[PDB]
């Protein structure tokens, strides 16, 4: 089905999830001039010292570290949410080149890379329920860009040559997504969908202002992935990444100032 190829990539996807072309789809391209400042948006909540790291997996599309949220572990409250959201898992989307790769965009830049840290909403129990309402994810989107490595991603770094293809899994415990941030927790904020198929308009995005630096060794171990399961032609997990979509009647607000 459904990838990033020229025959089955973002331009085709509408024709089997017709939300694709929906009122509030995500990325979207943050013009930072017309964000607007929003001083009663709260301080961000991350609560990660808690946090369970279980598997990595490369599912054809992206490369996922997955997390114990059957309890409170590790969770994202605060900033515009309501209530607890359970930290599910991260994955990445990047670009067969430096200058691409993100989803969302600042002021049209692309970043190298782009981390998604996604959290769903307690009150609806599960995530598949989750899923199915207007706030039911929260996803923290941090820009990667090419420069000093990012020591706290080197772990994850070292075990991809072991998830080369698709449905390839290892152990992955003791992980600390804390790690992966960066020092500011200022942040944009819109509402907006999941970025990949079924594309659903679940998403409260929480986008930070600060990239984190990665090497370009680090980067490069990621274009080594596969889209392809083992034994099928080989063709490269680069550019997974879906570009900005209209922001139609939306206004991003911003934290900061
Ligand atoms: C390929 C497709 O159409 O859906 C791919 C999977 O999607 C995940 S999902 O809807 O929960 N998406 C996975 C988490 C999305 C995280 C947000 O991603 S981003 N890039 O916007 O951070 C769904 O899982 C849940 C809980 O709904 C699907 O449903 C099931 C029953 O597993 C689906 O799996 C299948 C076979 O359809
Ligand atoms: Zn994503």
């Amino acid at each position: 089905h459904w990838g990033y190829g020229k025959h089955n990539g973002p331009e085709h996807w509408h024709k089997d999830f017709p939300i694709a072309k929906g009122e509030r789809q995500s990325p979207v391209d943050i013009d930072t001039h017309t964000a607007k400042y929003d001083p009663s948006l709260k301080p961000l909540s991350v609560s990660y010292d808690q946090a369970t790291s279980l598997r990595i997996l490369n599912n054809g599309h992206s490369f996922q570290v997955t997390f114990d949220d059957s309890q409170d572990k590790a969770v994202l409250k605060g900033g515009p949410l309501d209530g607890t959201y359970r930290l599910l898992q991260f994955h990445f989307h990047w670009g067969s080149l430096d200058g691409q790769g993100s989803e969302h965009t600042v002021d049209k830049k692309k970043y190298a890379a782009e981390l998604h840290l996604v959290h769903w909403n307690t009150k609806y129990g599960d995530v598949g329920k989750a899923v199915q309402q207007p706030d039911g994810l929260a996803v923290l989107g941090i820009f990667l860009k090419v420069g000093s490595a990012k020591p706290g991603l080197q772990k994850v770094v070292d075990v991809l040559d072991s998830i080369k293809t698709e449905g390839k899994s290892a152990d992955f415990t003791n992980f600390d997504p804390r790690g992966l941030l960066p020092e500011s927790l200022d942040y944009w904020t819109y509402p907006g969908s999941l970025t990949t198929p079924p594309l659903a308009e679940c998403v409260t995005w929480i986008v930070l202002k600060e990239p984190i630096s990665v090497s370009s060794e680090q980067v490069l171990k990621f274009r080594k992935l596969n889209f392809n399961g083992e034994g099928e032609p080989e063709e490269l997990m680069v550019d997974n990444w879906r570009p900005a979509q209209p922001l139609k009647n939306r206004q991003i607000k911003a934290s900061f100032k």
